[PDB]
């Protein structure tokens, strides 16, 4: 830690370049807009919301940035990656429409989206496409997210892909954010990889929303400790112009000391008082101190300001920042909560205009109107002249790619579509499948594969010497380790998934994981991928509650899949055979990547577990990309069930299927359900269109126009519900569902699926209970199978043990 | 960052106090049956899994533990809680075995739990609730588990409550795991609350599963870096013994130098070559350090250490630790993966055996004998005298807390029971019941409410003037605010949570927070605290898609009730009313801490919407512990339905019900469901049994009790799915869901319901719709409401918008 000073002296302090005095009366009319857009909304009393007080304390922290160093997308490269804090978005509106890219039509519907001619309340790129780019406001994402993607840009760069070194990486957070484990739990990855294209931007206004950060401590040492401690460049804004005199002549160093000693919460105590109280609690402390000022009016010595409100400490930190090599750098920014709000903390926006100078005629206050600057005037011209020279305005954003890629064909994933003469797993037919990929001359190196440590365990070890990893194993490396950082790897997805967008280059990444650690321990990245509109797949390996049967309790995924249902744009599949996760990856791949450019991403478990792979069955892709397909339908006198299965136990459901026929003769239909989800979304997309047009011809849900009506069993290795989901569209009166609820434990695969009551055994037992309450077989036939099957039939429910 | 030597010097190092060569007769033992469980495992070839290499290169670390610092659980306190690494637990395993603890055939279950005489892979007190005490594998979570619960010892002592000042919390991690963001990202909490109760153990041994943490780097100093940064005591444990006349015959400091400037990946490199490679490309590097090993054999120079095998520096660290005050501690242990199995990590089984005097001869070694120490033998006189002298063995636990409470009565929350006079929210709801819970003398000092900087929007202040905010507002604040840190909070929460049988003092945790940044942002931690078999309540606050109105897209909630059903033991309700929130919190409060001692946790969403609040009917308690019961029956004669509700949307199914009668003579019979999810698990209970027993009568769902056969429609301002999952125990034909699937967005609560198409006008057109169907009415009715409701059949469906 340093003395609590500014970083940088005034003898080292470059010469502001822009015209204060004119950038002050923009910076004053964005400040009134901003408030008079959260106030108005307000006044509708509809609950809406909003935030004045944050904005009002970093204002100029942006101001200088918009003039000076903020880069627009350009034709070159993106221009630089702001991920604006997302709570002060009323000023970035503000200053939108002060550009005149926003109407006051909007502004008046600020936080009113539903109509589509309004706002959101926060940077979702999902509601304004065209502007927002990075989801920020779930505190703690952004400055994870943006030490990733500045890593991402420097990957493309080595790559040679893109010429991303004029792109800049501006990630501004709050202080009370820095409590997050998400925002200084991996600061040191910017050191490993050098990332000096980017800042962090703290605003410390010693406060979060219930009180200050540490009113017992000083968060900005506490941040000035760790972040340099992990190895990056800091730099204090601590002071306003009108201490440097002060500091200049004490030569006894007791400013310093005062400076040093006092504690958060008495520096937020004098901001609330008066001059008199600051020369007396404060400059009184020690006669020093006192002398300094003794010669002040109170209202001078209340006139001195926080760092981060004077636009040439600001400067001087943004610039030696961009001169800043071989580290990332932090600007720590001292400001004032509410500043000029006062009182505030209908006229006490008198107080504001007053206060900023604002030019709204004092019997127009009560409109509450917004100030614009007209073409031809001073003001105007200069905000438009210095955006020009920084390539146009921001933040905007580009829905589509340009580019035309050439993707491979569904028979360039020939060899995956015949049976596999050697028992293989759906994770070696995923790394196969991406070889495939790897072939094709348009997509080969625009593909992006992302481990968290493990490559041994899902036998990636090959594509290793064959393309390599990224470490600038070289700077032209391939392939993304991350280590054991779930949360990282899912950032470094994020940012490969969205260059389509922010870089106009897309770029395809392939995250493969442990399932569990996936939505369950990084799913507010996966909601907040959603919204970026994040275009990619998401490979959820070692998946299935008995399927990765050693391990227990806090590995066996029998659930992942209910929690990515709740992603609407979110595409998942649970596929049982190599050929199905050929069709599922190259459809995905057109859908995303192709002239189609659906903004939805995808999600596929594979399993660690061998078996025979059958060759697919002609006609069967559509099918697969659909949901559902049979496979096969067995002969049986005796009565006839339907039984799907999909993941690691559709092959116990197609044994239940030989040993109701010869044990039973009771046929059936056998089918391969490849995504329970997307069959219910379809199945809800139905009937809530047959509900909205009662007078039409009602609209047959897929599941239902594959299966028929005899009694259904369905077993997966996932809970009940990932299954029982579809109960509403299956037609057939009786749908039993079997299910891996309850938490795992190890054992080997046999007993587990015993345990789980999922095997083939239970399926039998299931099937013939539905046809003996139908009467078509004894119930003591029933009876009798759970007793040759050595059932259990009063062990407690799996999902109490 | 120090030099890349031992913190502490040889000169300041106390003299050991142990037995070093009885130690390691008892370590070789530990280490052997260690190995042989695994291998025994492995010989069944099921795929069980286990690991070697990790322990082996941390056995000594544990083993310096416990013989001379880990107090076990003992009369006046829990004793030392250690978060052991969770993959090393075959060592525990086989020192519990040494000490009796464990058979030979539980051993020989490794692996194998679901017959139960076997033991989990890793810690999980839900599978071993008398072993096990904190659950460690999934990696990050340990490490801030132990910070907040390092915290909550303070607490307990500050309140007054129990003096915890003798327990010291260990956090063994690995060195790949400090990778996680939550690994270091809550460090400088410790700091903050001078947690010097604390000790993070970090085995260094510079590897992860596949490479090295940083092969160019040096993770050791990285480290060092941030956690001396963030204000902790650190304590490097790198060389052994044999270097210290090294270091001290060194006076050109070259040796030091070299020491300093190698990086990770060549130390790593060295541990694989022999003395000769060392010599000449370690010390061969500048004469000088040649010069100190000139006389000295390869043999001699092979033999030099790393510090983490070195007893007598590793206890040095821990008695350092556990002298200091004020900060935490780190010690940084430098250890070799694999240590001792050469080849890899029955020739290699001899190997081990030669290389740690495993006393197993020639003739048993192909047995894979396990090895034990007779009653009588110096060995076990040692084993178990230090432990005695330490209070016990550990691990160990206590499943329930011996202490009986006087809990409230449902009575005591009387008020909340009868019809409210100003309209309030079910959040202010759950505020009043905590008042209820603060006058009962005995556990109104056990409740532990805990705030993540939302205290201010959940209106919580009348609670800070009555209890205050723990901040040792003093340390005797029974409030815990974390900040803007949910993991943390969490965190706490779990410590309080599983207070009961860690500390055999029961306390109840209330944590409340925005519900969108629960299961979705912690969800990893949920998961283990069902393992933990936390007993506590988790309020998700500002709840419900549409009620957050203004918010939008990363606040609006109509999932998490999605996330919580996954978990085994969390129990979840969505209320409407205030008598529903006292009744189930009594509920909770007596199933959890009552003499049931039931392990579950509570999970109720709350709302920050006020409206009219009406008295419990009569009788309804059972049938809302249950998740279903009628508030109402509207006559009509035109035609029947069944309307079903919770939370803030079935305040609008009620109207729905009045607009049916009124304007379309339709009945209906209203019911208000406090819990889908609590249902559909009962539904699938009997289900499972029915189908268990096909001999027996069926047994019928509690919500086909309380339902009958007339058309249903549901409405709910969650995604349809949580309405949906009770479709196959609903006894009605047609059972419609209205949810609210799709991203949110900011607007208006009334807009926002119209736009999820759950408001009253799409209940009253589902239920039209179903009765047209069956021909109660005609079809060009339900066209001519859809028309009347300004409903727009053709919008996107929502999940799309
Ligand atoms: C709904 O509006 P809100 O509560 O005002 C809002 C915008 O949602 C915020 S703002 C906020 C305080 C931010 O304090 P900081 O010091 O970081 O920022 P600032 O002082 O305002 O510059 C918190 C905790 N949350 C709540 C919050 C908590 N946790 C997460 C993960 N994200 C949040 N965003
Ligand atoms: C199936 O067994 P496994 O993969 O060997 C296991 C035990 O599951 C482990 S162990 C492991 C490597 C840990 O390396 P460390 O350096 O931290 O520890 P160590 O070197 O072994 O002393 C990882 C990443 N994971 C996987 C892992 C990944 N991510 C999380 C969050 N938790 C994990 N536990
Ligand atoms: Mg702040
Ligand atoms: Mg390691």
């Amino acid at each position: 830690i340093s003395n609590y000073i500014n970083t940088i002296p005034v003898e080292e302090q470059p010469e502001y370049p822009g015209n204060l005095e004119l950038e002050r009366r923009i910076r004053s009319a964005i400040r009134w807009n901003a408030i008079m857009t959260v106030l108005r909304a307000s006044k509708k009393d509809l609950e809406l919301g909003g935030h004045m007080a944050s904005f009002q304390s970093s204002a100029t922290i942006y101001d200088v940035c918009f003039n000076h160093f903020f880069r627009a997308r350009n034709e070159q490269d993106g221009g630089d990656l702001v991920y604006f804090q997302g709570h002060i978005s009323p000023g970035v509106y503000a200053r939108a429409f002060l550009e005149g890219r926003l109407t006051q039509e909007q502004l008046d519907n600020f936080r009113q989206e539903v109509h589509g001619n309004g706002l959101s309340s926060y940077p979702h790129p999902k509601l304004m496409p065209e502007f927002w780019q990075f989801p920020t406001v779930s505190m703690g994402l952004g400055p994870i997210g943006a030490i990733y993607q500045a890593k991402f840009l420097k990957y493309l760069e080595h790559r040679g892909l893109k010429d991303t070194s004029k792109q800049t990486v501006y990630a501004f957070l709050g202080d009370g954010e820095m409590d997050e484990p998400e925002s200084k739990g991996a600061i040191t990855i910017a050191t490993r990889e050098k990332l000096d294209n980017l800042v962090f931007v703290i605003n410390c206004n010693l406060q979060r929303l219930d009180g200050p950060v540490t009113g017992n401590g000083k968060i900005i040492n506490e941040l000035e400790g760790i972040f340099e401690g992990a190895g990056w460049n800091v730099i204090k804004v601590m002071w306003g112009s009108r201490w440097d005199e002060l500091l200049r002549k004490d030569t006894s160093g007791k400013l310093i000391q005062l400076m040093n000693e006092t504690v958060d919460g008495d520096y937020q105590t004098f901001k609330s008082k008066d001059g008199a109280y600051v020369r007396e609690h404060f400059f009184g402390k020690y006669p020093e101190t006192a002398a300094l000022v003794a010669d002040w009016t109170d209202e001078q010595i209340w006139a001195l300001n926080r760092g981060g409100h004077d636009p040439k400490k600001i400067y001087a930190a943004f610039k030696k920042a961009q001169e800043t090599k071989g580290k990332a750098t932090v600007i720590l920014a001292h400001t004032i909560k509410g500043y000029g709000m006062g009182d505030a903390a209908m006229d006490g926006v008198r107080h504001i205009r007053d206060r900023f100078n604002v030019p709204v005629s004092d019997a127009d206050i009560e409109k509450l109107p917004y100030i614009t600057f007209p073409e031809g005037s001073e003001e105007h011209t200069y905000l438009h002249a210095q955006r020009q020279k920084l390539h146009g305005y921001l933040p905007s954003r580009q829905p589509n790619f340009t580019e035309k890629l050439e993707l491979p064909s569904l028979q360039d994933f020939g060899a995956l579509l015949e049976e596999q003469s050697k028992e293989i797993s759906t994770t070696i037919a995923f790394v196969r499948a991406l070889n495939v990929m790897l072939k094709n001359k348009s997509i080969k190196d625009r593909l992006v594969p992302i481990i968290a440590d493990e490559a041994r365990t899902f036998g990636m070890e090959g594509l290793f010497r064959q393309i390599g990893i990224y470490s600038p194993e070289d700077e032209k490396g391939q392939i993304l380790q991350e280590g054991i950082n779930e949360l990282g790897a899912g950032c470094s997805w994020l940012a490969a998934a969205t260059s389509y967008s922010t870089n106009n280059l897309p770029m395809i990444p392939f995250y493969i994981y442990y399932s569990m650690f996936g939505f369950q321990r990084i799913g507010d990245l996966c909601w907040a991928a959603g919204d970026q509109q994040a275009r990619g797949f998401l490979i959820g390996g070692t998946s299935g509650r008995t399927t990765l049967n050693g391990e227990g309790l806090q590995h066996e995924d029998g659930h992942s899949h209910i929690q990515s249902l709740t992603i609407p744009n979110c595409i998942s599949y649970d596929p049982a055979y190599a050929y199905e996760v050929a069709v599922i990856m190259h459809d995905g791949l057109e859908r995303m990547y192709g002239e189609k450019q659906e903004n939805v991403y995808y999600y596929i478990t594979t399993l660690n577990e061998n078996y025979h792979m059958p060759a697919m069955p002609e006609g069967a892709e559509e099918g697969i990309r659909k949901g559902i397909y049979k496979l096969e339908t067995i002969e049986g006198s005796k009565g006839k069930v339907q039984l799907l299965g999909s993941g690691s136990i559709l092959r116990h459901v197609r044994e239940a299927a030989e040993i109701l026929a010869k044990d039973y003769g009771v046929g059936s239909d056998v089918y391969s359900v490849t995504s329970f989800t997307e069959l219910a979304r379809d199945g809800q997309d139905c009937e809530r269109w047959n509900m909205l047009h009662p007078l039409e011809t009602p609209r047959v849900p897929y599941i239902a126009q594959v299966m028929n009506d005899a009694p259904a069993v369905a077993s997966t290795d996932y809970m009940k519900l990932f299954a029982e989901q579809v109960r509403t569209y299956v037609p057939a009166d009786d749908y039993r569902v079997l299910g891996t609820d309850g938490f795992g434990r190890s054992d080997s695969r046999e007993n587990l699926r015993h345990h789980f009551e999922v095997d083939a055994s239970y399926v039998v037992v299931a099937a013939l209970g539905e046809l003996a309450k139908r009467g078509e077989i004894d119930k003591k036939v029933v009876a009798d199978a759970i007793a040759k099957f050595n059932i259990d039939a009063d062990k407690v429910n799996p999902r109490l043990a």
